[PDB]
């Protein structure tokens, strides 16, 4: 599903932790 592209954004929140 093209949604797999939105899941990649989840990695962006990883930068906020550190």
């Amino acid at each position: 599903f093209p949604r797999i592209w939105l899941h990649n954004l989840g990695q962006h929140i990883y930068e906020t932790y550190g």
